[PDB]
């Protein structure tokens, strides 16, 4: 059919790594939406196996893009609460569609309202310092920088070096921007004054699986006591915990840091590339959600009111 | 005679009020002294000589304990003399110490300058620098950083005297962007402040700090927020003590700076304090720009050994 031949599409996409991540989400649920309707199911019970093996598979496909594990998480929670309320419901299919279109409607403003809480943290003549691209941050300091003017500092990533075009993207917005090697993290902290950043992941401790600098970013913050502000929707929020048995690096090709051009010494260096770092929830100030700005202390309360506990492990 | 006189005028106005309103002042009219009892007093040898100037400064000393800059002075007179009489070792004795003595008062005299010199290496334009109370060195480093740069001085003056008044005129008068804060908003401005540059009243041997009140927690505040804390202090205040709990650290003037006599019978029931000087310790300094370098506190145990002799320490 159509939609299973979508539904390997966007698992062997998942794989390659061929987006956003609120384009994921969006392609996550646009993709469950279509599973709830195309497939036949009896009752609610059904297809919470249907979708938990979906998930399931989606979630094995990259396991380290957890935007697709939370939006599966959600359409999971919203089936077992549009089917509590209603406790084979004929008006159940429609009511799941609903309240996902009403899930679609808190996507596409989720970066409107984390970016309407710029100018409550961000006042003139400041000094922020960035790390990777995330289009969450730049929003956040476009939508500072109508008002106020400051400085960035956009330090590069230093594999992928992305801050370059996300230092390129706020200098077209007049934003006094500069550009760092990633080793000067710690040299001009002395000068930031608050750190903003964006995450991969928020696991369920506060803690955040974030690009590849942002621990070393964290610390030297933590060191100086600049406020690390962290500004992530509610799509990037998951239940896991960092647990040892869970892997959540992502390891990618070493010719990224070591080119195939060195040659014979190739054979005896053994190069990594990790492209995530773990951030511990002490380093971090807050959390500019679309919903508020609340500390790291509060998120297992937003764990239990958007994914139920029995939802965690798939 | 006319220096005994000198000597309890000295002793009374040290006990009882001012005098020499800068310590730099106190230091010069220590060496002073100390010359004129060099000059003046028949001694013999170094001997009767130090042990007539160690009771001199223990008088000097236990009339106000909490001034060690006229007991540091009383200390390096008796290092002079030891190492005047040690490569002697009589006559020309009694000239050399006062050579030396002149060698140490120009060594004075200059230490203002030799701290406001290296004012550029640690100021730079658009900072922002806090300051607590009214330093005459602080302010003269403050002075020579703003003839090349632009900056920007939060002065939080330190209740009840509020000296920080008197600093925060000075330092808009040579157009530096002074700001006068009440010393309450210490950790509230600390986030946007980079350095903090101080005066002491008294630098211990093991780099802790006795400064005006409030500084204490002007440097957990700057811990706090990792704000480098300069201390701009010359050798005069640089003192072989440590912070014992045996002789006292503190002084507390009269309790109507804080709580004043016109409150009336609930006087008769609560305790006002009002102490003026605070520890700081070592750990929370970064520091010392002296007259001869800006060496760290971890150091300043060695310039006690350069500077007093062992057996001086106690008098």
């Amino acid at each position: 059919s159509e939609l299973s031949e979508r539904i390997e599409s966007f698992v062997e996409t998942l794989k390659r790594g061929g987006r956003s991540s609120e384009e994921m989400a969006r392609e996550t649920l646009g993709l469950l939406r279509q599973i709830i309707t195309d497939h036949r199911w009896s009752n609610a019970g059904e297809l919470m196996e249907l979708i938990r093996r979906e998930g399931r598979r989606m979630t094995a496909a990259q396991p380290s893009e957890t935007t697709v594990g939370n939006m599966v998480r959600r359409v999971l929670k919203i089936i077992r609460e549009e089917y509590g309320r209603l406790h084979h419901y004929a008006q159940l299919q429609s009511n799941i569609i609903e309240a996902i279109n009403e899930l679609l409607v808190e996507l596409e403003g989720t970066m409107e309202n984390i970016a309407a809480q710029a100018l409550e943290h961000i006042h003139s003549n400041e000094v922020i310092m960035t790390i990777g691209f995330s289009r969450t941050v730049e929003a956040f300091l476009k939508e500072a920088a109508r008002k106020r003017k400051f400085h960035v500092i956009v330090a590069e990533c230093a594999p992928f070096c992305q801050g370059h075009e996300m230092a390129v993207n706020l200098s077209k917005a007049g934003i006094e921007t500069t550009v760092m090697t990633d080793a000067a993290i710690f040299a001009v902290m002395s000068r930031v004054n608050k750190v903003i950043i964006g995450t991969k992941t928020i696991l369920a401790n506060g803690a955040l699986r974030a690009v590849t600098g942002t621990h070393t970013l964290a610390l030297a913050a933590k060191h100086h006591s600049t406020p690390l502000i962290v500004c992530a929707p509610m799509f990037k929020l998951s239940p896991q915990f960092p647990n040892e048995e869970d892997s959540f690096h992502k390891f990618v090709a070493p010719e990224e840091v070591l080119p195939f051009t060195e040659g014979d010494i190739l054979e005896k260096v053994s190069v990594h590339c990790p492209v995530f770092d773990y951030v511990p929830p002490e380093l971090i100030t807050l959390f500019i959600s679309n919903i508020g700005g609340n500390a790291p202390s509060y998120i297992y309360r937003l764990m239990s009111e958007l994914y139920h506990p029995d939802d965690h492990v798939l």
